């Protein structure tokens, strides 16, 4: 059998999702590291898997899945014994999609908005209303976490996709623990799983670590 | 009946709406006025506690999230999948197509736009407005094929085109650069109902930005 590769790199949040997702379903991803810094996803043969030169991306014998939330509903789909991590039903999915679309257009945009200047254009100094901007989708959040779950009493692929990129910005902007109590108390379930450190906890901390290295780096330039 | 709590100058609001017109489904538009906070009441919050628009509601079935409510109606009220498959490849291929919408297009729309409209804001960044040309650029490699997704309409062109429409009204995008989106949009533009259910929006917001922002600048 062929097995699944991930072209990925650690410290990327959304393909610590797919690695969280992985663990969950029992599969074993071979990883490719994917440099960004030399520009290993701006090959001719990166670009020809995906145009957007984005990772995570999957292959799947030779199939080709771009992107962290279709790669988790592709896999849970083809391989989840169940569709407890990712509903079929029409309502419960359509919660998990607004939850998963959340994730990518608010979480990791505006993680990306404070993170990318710095590791990518000499960024010395986060701007306040980009902090701001983060602060804000802390309430957005904690306003969501109604249940257990970013969707219901039981865990999902929302949970992995929302966790991989909180736990990441989290290590940069300050996210206030009285003012933010349910999103601490959510984190504290997911940190029980027992492959969380390994596939998310870990690279969480060395991106937050990096982003704030760099940072200073350029600050005293 | 169906219900969608909107706005027409919204670019997800318009994705729904032209997702609806497309299955052929009426909708019953409730406006929200956001600029006079009329998403932040404790009803809209029930909802919604993201209090967004757009939200669906089908007969009590509440749906948030354009993206979410656009596979919802599909899926439901579909003839067939055309216009958002189940089968496992192509699927995943609308998916990342509609993330890279919320992830990039909208995002970035929103990171110029908001300020302008919600925050007293007179100016576009020079960083922000290349955020959005980077974004055209995304957009130009992705459409390797007449569709966001392969050579038919799906709702992947819907929640792209209803964001595209709407920034490039704020920051030009060079038709000489993008030769691909221009020859994507005249598809969209010639779908028999897409200047009421989104031209017609993309038009006003690109206009109630810019009107926003000299007002501002006094
Ligand atoms: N929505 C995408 C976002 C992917 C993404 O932005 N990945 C970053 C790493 S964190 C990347 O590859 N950046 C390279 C680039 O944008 O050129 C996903 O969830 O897979
Ligand atoms: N991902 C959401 C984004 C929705 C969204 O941001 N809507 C804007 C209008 S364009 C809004 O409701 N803003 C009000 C707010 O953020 O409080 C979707 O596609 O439905």
């Amino acid at each position: 059998m062929t097995k699944l590769i991930l072209y990925t790199l650690h410290v990327s949040p959304p393909c610590r999702a797919v690695e969280l997702c992985a663990k969950a379903l029992g599969l074993e991803l071979e990883q490719k590291t994917v440099n960004l810094l030399t520009k290993e996803h701006l090959t001719p043969e990166f670009m020809k898997m995906n145009p957007q030169h984005t990772v995570p991306v999957l292959d799947d014998n030779g199939t080709i899945v771009c992107e962290s939330h279709a790669i988790m509903i592709y896999l849970v789909s083809k391989y989840g014994k169940d569709d407890s991590l990712y509903s079929k039903e029409l309502v419960k999915q359509a919660k998990l999609n607004a939850a998963l679309h959340f994730e990518s257009g608010v979480l990791f945009a505006r993680l990306r908005f404070v993170c990318e200047p710095i590791l990518f254009a000499g960024g010395s100094e986060i701007p306040a209303d980009r902090a701001e901007y983060v602060q804000k989708a802390y309430q957005l959040l904690e306003d969501t976490l109604v249940d257990d779950y970013i969707v219901g009493n039981s865990l999902t692929i929302a949970d992995f996709s929302c966790v991989s990129s909180v736990s990441s910005i989290m290590g940069v902007i300050p996210m206030d623990k009285e003012k933010f109590p349910k999103i601490y108390g959510w984190l504290d379930r997911l940190k029980a799983l027992p492959y969380y450190e390994a596939a998310n906890g870990s690279g969480a901390e060395q991106v937050a670590q990096f982003v704030l290295s760099q940072k200073e780096k350029n600050a005293q330039k």
